């Protein structure tokens, strides 16, 4: 039984667990410090790079609650402290996306990319490797997998390459005034979640759990990083 | 607007246009695959240990679960609902059985090669090889049947029965097996190396009729290349680490 430091550190967290930060963490350096996101930090990517990482990433982005909805459904009231956690977490974060699909959708409109263009899905495979393999771990996998895979891997990356992107005024500085606020919400939004699904897997897991398991959760989580990799490599032999 | 094959079952002349269409506009994203190098080489047993072992270990989760897939697909159908649906039924109930003992002849197959059943399971691969298993999965899961069926039954297995002909076709990569060993590590590649692939567009084909709209037509060929492009995705990289390997030994 694991009760819980701070939230956001590692330390407040079990050996094994600050041993699987650690082991993922070249796995996330090479998405949240890529190339791709430097370059859009500093109004350096071409118009034709920003138009497909836009359209590539709005299936995981306008899936993303539903993810959280198929995971809820494996989950039973007073079954286990760390499910009946993951329970209410799920059931708030899920209203939490509301509005984040339609900001993506102005964010993809202020580049010049329609509603038609994010529905048409017109990118190259690499793309898409990352919503398959959002929807098939948030289908088949364990509740504490998929929340590993999807919450804790892509939203904690996410809040990192977001800051990243905004880290120095220039990007959001190249929209017209008029058009910032409304083009730069989501960004604004994702730039402590990935530290709550954390603080749920670890109490999902416990204070010792079997090698097996904890191989489970790093090759879960390296497997997101790995398809945003792919994603951004794929993104940038345009560039 | 029903369709009632009359022409030989395996001939492209024997259904609609749209369809012969649709075969031309996947054809290239086919040929890259079914004639790719890692099967020539493949073929000719040149392959490295390395490629060989992540080949066998990456190629596991969809043979060991491709009538899951079709398992999947069967609950989608009605009874007497279109007489596609009943075609895919009753040919999906049928071929499920087909696949009985197909996953044990990969793993003799890959036992052959040093891969245990350990390794299989253990599935450490790069991601690259995954992704077509994970495709494989979510249309299965989540599209239409007649999408779901042109991705698997249609462009997989027709797929794979061109490029397990193809490793066959020269004798060179079976005489390589050692007498005792060679029918047990053969077998996988002899039962794919046929009808399935037609069958599958015949009930793709009855399931959208003479006139399905372009919308229709335009998923089918997406799904259908995005299966051809994620085995593509595999063997490219399966040669670069084959590149590597071979590279190294030249040079050392
Ligand atoms: C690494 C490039 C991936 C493309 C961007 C996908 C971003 C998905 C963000 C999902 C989290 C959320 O929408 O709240
Ligand atoms: C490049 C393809 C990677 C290896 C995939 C294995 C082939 C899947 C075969 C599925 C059909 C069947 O098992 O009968
Ligand atoms: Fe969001
Ligand atoms: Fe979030
Ligand atoms: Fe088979
Ligand atoms: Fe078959």
């Amino acid at each position: 039984t694991f009760s819980r430091g701070p939230l956001m550190e590692a330390a407040s967290y079990p050996a094994w667990t600050q041993q699987l930060i650690q082991d993922c963490s070249e796995s996330k350096r090479r998405v949240v410090e890529h190339e791709l996101y430097q370059r859009m930090r500093d109004n350096k990517l071409s118009a034709k790079v920003m138009r497909q990482y836009l359209i590539g990433g709005w299936p995981v982005v306008e899936q993303f609650a539903l993810y959280m909805a198929q995971n809820l459904t494996k989950t039973r009231f007073a079954r286990h402290p760390g499910e009946d956690m993951a329970r209410r977490w799920l059931m708030r974060n899920i209203r939490v996306e509301l509005n984040h699909a339609d900001y993506w959708v102005h964010w993809s409109r202020a580049h010049g990319v329609t509603l038609e263009d994010l529905q048409a899905q017109q990118v190259p495979p690499e793309l898409h490797a990352l919503s398959h393999w959002c929807w098939h771990t948030s289908s088949a996998d364990s509740l504490i997998v998929a929340i590993a895979a999807t919450n804790y891997a892509i939203e904690g990356a996410t809040g990192e390459w977001s800051a990243l992107v905004c880290s120095n005024g220039i990007y959001a500085a190249a929209f017209p005034e008029e058009d910032r606020k409304r083009a730069m919400k989501w960004l604004k939004m994702h730039a402590a979640h990935p530290w709550e699904a954390l603080e749920i897997i670890v109490t999902l897991a416990g204070l010792n759990p079997t090698k097996a398991l904890q191989a489970e959760l790093r090759q879960a989580i390296c497997k997101s990083y790995d398809y945003m990799y792919l994603f951004l490599e794929r993104c940038m032999q345009q560039e």
